[PDB]
DNA sequence: GTCGTTCGCTACATGTCGTCGGTCTGC
DNA sequence: GCAGACCGACGACTGTAGCGAACGAC
């Protein structure tokens, strides 16, 4: 069976989230979004545990169901470093065997939905695949909490430890990824970083895994790609529209070239705020080759279906009017991602004209995109012609 | 034209832990 | 004067009450 799964999402016990991300309400979201699995996020917390166990039946030892959506036991920690690393546990007991393991070195593990472990990348790492835990780096680009802010290479952070996965981020692809030649033996994940349940938020990332039955084993068979199984598509935000695709301020989010970056020496002029370098120049820096491996599977970029009609009715992203026009979408169809890249234009036009026309425009690459930076996500607009012109003559 | 509804935007939170300036201090 | 301790504020890790103001079904 082909499920997607978002492997990377934060309950109301991590800090800047939504208090509504919880198991009912983020069951709801994706069930509406069309999200077969989605991972548990924030499971080191004994608190999310129980809400788990409470709002959830077993599948198995390691796979809950809720309101019909099936749930792996996932988790994000912070470094010694501060740098954030994303844990797949194959059963409860691993979970609370490494949260045990690491109260010693952790002071906010029973508070916080994402706590600060005392211990190195390697350690944690270890630790992890002591235990038959996935680790990988989250967000491994962005120039705040990521790997590659901190380090040079994955051999650097990591040392003797392996890692199982590399989540690609929002303002990054399989491609730019693979200009590194190191993960050319990494799978890649794509996922949300979800801290609200919202449209544009829940599962703005997946992963398309091909499995026999939605559990943790398969999953994990699927990730490593063996026994038929296999991560067969990562479906993301396009890296253009991530907050930190490319280098900008922090405060005043002006975008700067890496060559400006370095000449100002990371001080903004006219705002007086520190810039922060971009995934896209990172990546740039760290190349190594001009190659990528075959056994990648596809990276389809998207761009939220709420973010294009609240783009195209000339709303924010938060009105009645695009929830209203979003969740006639959902109910007409299954789910974002056949809106927006499988299903065609004219069974589009039946829900809305406009709409069509604009995801027209982004398959055929004919979107405005102004990249983000620094911290502020980027923006899609669509040309006049675009809008006033009819869609038999489009093509 | 009424007057509930919806919109867009600004301000603020909520704890840990870096970072990055400015300040004390002990020489 | 200066090295270096010390320190406070500030933002990532983003979401949303709540507040004038426009809207839009009578
Ligand atoms: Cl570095
Ligand atoms: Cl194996
Ligand atoms: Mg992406
Ligand atoms: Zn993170
Ligand atoms: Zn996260
Ligand atoms: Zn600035």
């Amino acid at each position: 069976m082909i499920v997607d799964g978002d492997l990377h999402i934060h309950s109301h016990y991590s800090k800047a989230v939504s208090k509504l991300m919880t198991f009912p309400i983020i069951a709801e979201n994706a069930k509406l979004k069309g999200l077969n699995l989605v991972g548990t996020g924030d499971s080191l917390n004994p608190h999310w545990e129980k809400e788990l166990l409470k709002h959830s039946k077993p599948i198995d030892d390691g796979t809950f169901e809720v309101n019909g959506v099936k749930f792996i036991l996932t988790c994000e920690v912070e470094d010694k470093r501060r740098v954030h690393h994303l844990l797949i546990f194959p059963t409860l007991s691993q979970v609370r065997e490494f949260r045990e393991k690491v109260k010693i070195y952790s002071t906010n593990i029973e508070s916080e939905g994402r706590p600060n472990l005392n211990l190195t990348a390697e350690e944690i790492a270890e630790m992890a695949n002591e235990l038959d835990i996935l680790i990988g780096p989250a967000h491994a680009f962005t120039p705040w909490t990521s790997l590659y802010k901190e380090y040079d290479s994955l051999k650097d952070a990591y040392g003797d430890a392996k890692i199982d996965f590399l989540e690609l981020g929002l303002s990054a692809d399989s491609d730019m990824a693979d200009m590194i030649k190191a993960h050319h033996s990494i799978p890649y994940l794509s996922n949300s970083n979800a801290h609200s349940p919202n449209p544009h938020r829940l599962g703005r990332e997946f992963n398309r895994f091909e499995v026999k039955d939605v559990t943790f084993e398969e999953i994990r068979k699927a990730i490593k790609g063996v026994g038929g199984r296999k991560i067969m598509l990562n479906a993301g935000l396009d890296p253009r529209l991530g907050k930190y695709h490319l280098t900008a301020c922090s405060r005043c989010y002006t975008k700067y070239t890496l060559q400006d970056a370095v000449s100002l020496s990371w001080k903004c002029p006219k705002c007086g705020g520190i810039i922060k370098k971009g995934v896209r120049d990172r990546i740039l820096e760290l190349a190594d080759t001009s190659e990528k491996p075959k056994d990648r599977p596809p990276y389809v970029r998207l761009a939220p279906l709420a973010e294009i009609i609240a783009m195209v009715l000339g709303k924010g992203i938060e009105s009645k009017a695009v929830k209203l026009l979003w969740n006639r979408f959902l109910r007409e169809f299954g789910s974002e991602i056949r809106v927006l890249i499988d299903l065609p234009i004219e069974s589009i036009a039946s829900v809305h004209e406009g709409v069509a026309k604009a995801i027209w425009a982004y398959r055929n690459n004919k979107l405005i995109i102004v990249p983000g930076g620094g911290g502020k996500y980027g923006e899609i607009r669509i040309p006049e012609e675009i809008l006033k012109a009819k869609i038999e003559d489009l093509n």
